């Protein structure tokens, strides 16, 4: 499934990521647009055997398991084909997990390239919410 901007932004606002661990909405969002360009079925193959799953291309090195990466944790307790659903759900409550730690949004390449620091509120721009 792929989403509309607005459309997600409101999903991601009723799963409580806005300000969540001090990283507001417009963060989220626009992760979201450059990680998987708000398609839910993306994933990307990492050359190291580990996949990256859903809209917020989870890695499943450590933080799912989806039986083919070797000597992974599986932080998050779930199955990585559960980052792939069209209720992003899921990929919320692991996310929560990951933003958590010390690493914060950094742990997402793409949102440290393109969003972080820039006027994020953008994204959110013309919403309903």
């Amino acid at each position: 499934k792929v989403f509309g901007r607005c459309e997600l932004a409101a999903a991601m606002k009723r799963h409580g990521l806005d300000n969540y661990r001090g990283y507001s909405l417009g963060n989220w969002v626009c992760a979201a647009k450059f990680e998987s360009n708000f398609n839910t079925q993306a994933t990307n193959r990492n050359t190291d055997g580990s996949t990256d799953y859903g809209i917020l291309q989870i890695n499943s090195r450590w933080w799912c398991n989806d039986g083919r990466t070797p000597g992974s944790r599986n932080l998050c307790n779930i199955p990585c084909s559960a980052l792939l659903s069209s209720d992003i759900t899921a990929s919320v409550n692991c996310a929560k997990k990951i933003v958590s730690d010390g690493n914060g949004m950094n742990a997402w390449v793409a949102w440290r390239n393109r969003c972080k620091g820039t006027d994020v509120q953008a994204w959110i721009r013309g919403c309903r919410l």
